[PDB]
């Protein structure tokens, strides 16, 4: 699986957005609560995460999320292709969210939590996904 | 360096605050456009950014920017230390901001804009500080 290759989406919870970016070789994860399902939030959000990973191309499970031109705009200005082709961490994630959500009063606050604990937890014997990611993308360095 | 110290400071432009984060060892940058320069602000930022590197201990300029019970709550829940010790960024990533800025209508979007053009950028002969982190970080793990 390519190292540049990105899966986004939204999911819903408590009547907010929460917008989840995948690096799929390696597992680990962003996420934002974001005020509005709209394609400004999804382009201000790609353009965060381009200047931080070498992001080549970003795949969906709703297309019709990158239809905006303000996206298009985004994965014009940082050089990214979308991709049909001519887990699901939504469930986990929520999961890791149901877990530590007494853990703080602001849903967005538990999102980051259980984004931490996804990232560094153990699937060892083995590394974490924020471990992988990094080495995977190194090693596409060298 | 070691590879787990980040330097977290504020700057001002147009008006607005700007969150700025350096990986000391590589020169890497994330930032972002605050609403207001408060406890809570630094504390959500924090949450974020160590759920994505492994972040140990963090410098400022202004160590008062630690002292609220919301930004200590987050170094404790993820594991970070401070440090005094018992570039600036600050300049070239505004004058990044002010090459780009016209390219876009919200500081947000130049910010981050700027933030991309900075870790991509050849400091070579020589490596961008987003190869450099990457590559620190996986050279640690192993
Ligand atoms: C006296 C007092 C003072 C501050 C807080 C307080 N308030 C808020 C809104 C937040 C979290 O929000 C931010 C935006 C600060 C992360 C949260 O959502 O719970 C947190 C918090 C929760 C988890 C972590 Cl990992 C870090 C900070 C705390 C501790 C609570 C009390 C009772
Ligand atoms: C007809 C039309 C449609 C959309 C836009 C438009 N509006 C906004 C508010 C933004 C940027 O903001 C977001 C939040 C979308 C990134 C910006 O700040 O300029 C952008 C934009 C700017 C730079 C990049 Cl790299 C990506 C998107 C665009 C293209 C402009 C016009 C004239």
């Amino acid at each position: 699986c390519s190292p540049g290759i990105w899966q986004l989406d939204c999911t819903h919870l408590e009547g907010k957005v929460i917008l989840v970016a995948v690096h799929v070789a390696s597992g680990y994860i962003e996420a934002e609560v974001i005020p509005a399902e709209t394609g400004q939030e999804t382009a201000y959000f790609l353009l965060k995460l381009a200047g931080r990973w070498p992001v080549k191309t970003v795949h969906t499970d709703n297309g019709s999320n990158f239809t905006s031109t303000t996206v298009k705009a985004a994965c014009w200005w940082a050089g990214i292709k979308q991709e049909f082709g001519i887990e699901s961490m939504n469930k986990e994630l929520k999961k890791i969210i149901g877990q530590v959500r007494d853990q703080a009063e602001h849903l967005k606050t538990a999102v980051q939590m259980a984004v931490f604990i996804h990232n560094k937890k153990r699937k060892g014997g083995g590394y974490s996904a924020g471990e992988r990611i990094v080495d995977i993308i190194a090693t596409d360095i060298q």
